[PDB]
């Protein structure tokens, strides 16, 4: 299946290129970047949203499925940009967004009129308790409650995002149908899959009972905001009406998934998704429950995510399928994050590519990551994401579970906008972005780390992602091998071997500024092994005595 074989690259694209100087990433800029994304070697674009859309979560507040947000262009152009992805021999996958949609969605701006509007059972409306407050204590996941009052009608409605972001009822069949018709306007024109957006969200608990009170915060996110009771049977129903009629792929955002929940999404057998993006592998650098959520920080732990990425890869080892991804626009620059940004920094990503394209799955690669791109030294005003503004209001002024210097540490480390400064094309102006100004501006670093640089540097970060992604179309032991984790309790180093059809893929990576040491366990110590890429210019794989940062994967001869 294609899907299983592919490699996709992900694009955000209010930040990728600026055809038309405003600032503003376009589609035509996309179309003028394919062929740098092809030569990457890339088959898959995973698009993020371009839909009408007011932009209070930068597209994934949708106003109109059926249109294009102005600055992105117009339909036409989109139509032009499948066409062109087609011609390359590539893939295009949309963004999925169906949980909410915007509440200045026309669908909204009716529900919210009056009881007995058309609209109103399309989103989640529900009474006051006595004393005029929420129906519950649930949060939405930017802050706050998760239920925004309607003066009007004397109703709350709900919001797991913003307030902003309305939740749809999939408990009414005419919203299914207005989500199937989007997606089948789509597909007959030529859309060849959906990234769906925190699809675990879409079935409620239509009692919405409060969660135990904790005594720690007064909102709570928790078990009821994802795995309601007719999840699977709405995605099921939508793989029935829809997905089942085209050749597609699906990718499921799935925050809170576990490995058996996965298994029921990416099971072939169960006729729902392809596979799944969990965030387990994410979750690794915060506490489990603060009140501070993922900026109460932890310092990376190399064994933890050895444990996390090893149940996923055993979990889905011969049933479901996995996603790998270390970056998207929602994560930190992973070489920042959890690695060597400096001196460095070269090694680093290759090594963190290393780890991730030599397991079982389909590899994301997020814009800017295969060039080496970093956090960005900006200071918190000049930070654009809601995420941020609320929980500096909710964390640092209003409840005081963080100080100033501990929220700026931490959104240093995790802020979203990492992943959306723009796209560094070369070391001119804006690094070749725009002709005008950035909506944000260009991290500070982009003169050293952009892709002219890249093109013209054989060591760079860039052929050795053009490279794993060769060795991928070339061994099909990276794609159908199996899994086994390898010296299990090393603090420095990530091996693991794959296996397939009496052939071995031994992974090697050194994950840690200091020297380390493989040896083979004893089974392998007579093997013969070739290698296939390695981060260090200078094949006895039994014993390597590892340099920071060190990588290698051989195959056996
Ligand atoms: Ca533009």
């Amino acid at each position: 299946e294609w899907w299983k074989e592919a490699v996709v690259y992900q694009i955000y694209p209010r930040s990728f290129y600026d055809a038309n100087g405003d600032g503003f990433g376009d589609l035509q800029g996309v179309i003028q970047k394919l062929d740098y994304i092809k030569n990457l070697g890339a088959d898959v674009i995973w698009l993020s949203p371009v839909f009408d859309s007011p932009q209070d979560d930068n597209g994934y507040d949708i106003s109109d499925y059926k249109n294009m947000y102005e600055k992105f262009g117009t339909n036409e152009d989109m139509f032009q940009l499948i066409d062109e992805v087609h011609k390359r021999g590539m893939k295009i996958v949309m963004d999925l967004v169906v949980n909410h949609t915007s509440d200045e969605h026309a669908w909204f701006a009716e529900s919210r009129k009056s009881k007995d509007n058309p609209y109103r059972d399309y989103y989640l409306w529900k009474d006051p308790k006595p004393d005029g407050s929420e129906p519950n204590n649930w949060g939405s996941i930017f802050s706050g409650s998760a239920w925004t009052y309607d003066e009007g009608t004397g109703q709350y409605y709900l919001h797991y995002f913003s307030k902003k972001q309305p939740d749809l009822n999939w408990e009414n069949e005419a919203v299914r149908r207005e989500v199937y018709d989007v997606m089948r306007f789509w597909m007959d024109r030529g859309v060849d899959g959906w990234r769906m957006d925190v699809i675990p969200s879409i079935s409620k608990y239509t009692d919405f009972p409060d969660y135990e009170t904790d005594h720690s915060r007064s909102y709570i996110v928790g078990r009821y905001h994802s795995n309601g009771p007719r999840l699977h049977e709405f995605i099921q129903e939508m793989n029935r009406e829809v997905l089942s009629h085209y050749d597609c792929m699906t990718v499921g955002e799935a925050n809170g998934s576990d490995i058996e929940e996965a298994k029921k999404y990416t099971d072939a057998s169960r006729q729902e998704l392809n596979m799944i993006f969990t965030f387990e592998h994410m979750d690794i650098d915060k506490e489990q429950n603060s009140p501070n959520g993922k900026w109460q920080i932890k310092p990376f732990d190399l064994i933890a995510l050895k444990k996390t990425m090893t149940r996923w890869q055993t979990g889905l080892m011969n049933v479901g399928w996995n996603t790998l991804y270390f970056e998207n626009h929602d994560q930190p620059r992973v070489i920042s994050r959890w690695g060597n940004d400096r001196k460095l920094r070269k090694e680093c990503a290759k090594a963190f590519a290393t780890v991730l394209h030599g397991m079982k799955g389909t590899p994301f690669i997020y814009q800017g990551e295969e060039i080496g791109m970093v956090n960005s030294d900006m200071p918190l005003e000049m930070y654009d994401d809601l995420e941020i503004k609320n929980a500096y209001r909710e964390l640092v002024v209003e409840n005081k579970t963080m100080s100033e210097k501990e929220f700026v540490k931490a959104v240093m480390i995790k802020g979203r906008d990492h992943a959306r400064t723009p796209m560094q094309w070369d070391a001119g102006k804006h690094a070749g972005f725009t002709a005008g100004d950035p909506w944000i501006p260009v991290n500070s670093r982009y003169q050293d780390i952009n892709v002219k640089e890249s093109l013209e540097d054989q060591d760079s970060i860039f052929f050795y992602y053009q490279k794993l992604i060769q060795l991928r179309k070339q061994y099909k032991i990276m794609i159908y091998g199996d899994y086994q984790l390898l010296q299990e309790n090393d603090p420095q180093v990530f091996s693991y071997l794959r296996e397939y059809r009496g052939e071995k893929l031994l992974v090697v990576v050194n994950l840690s500024e200091e020297k380390a040491l493989f040896e083979a366990p004893p089974e392998l110590i007579h093997e013969r092994w070739k290698v296939l890429i390695s981060n260090y210019p200078q094949a006895d794989l039994k014993s390597i005595s590892l340099k920071p940062y060190e990588a290698v994967m051989g195959i056996s001869i």
